[PDB]
């Protein structure tokens, strides 16, 4: 599975760590992530995001 980043703050969801605290389990692919999940550090939405190539 693929590393996410946001391009607004820099923050990287990585799928084997998920994030647990807002209900995003580890081994969970970004495209499986509740569509209403925000990046935990700066507060925007999936939209924002860019897979890591
Ligand atoms: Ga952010």
């Amino acid at each position: 599975m693929k590393k996410y980043t946001c391009t607004v703050c820099g923050y990287i969801y990585n799928p084997e760590d998920g994030d647990p605290d807002n209900g995003v389990n580890p081994g969970t692919d970004f495209k499986d992530i509740p569509d209403d999940w925000v990046c935990p550090l700066c507060g925007v939405g999936k939209d924002q995001f860019e897979e890591v190539e």
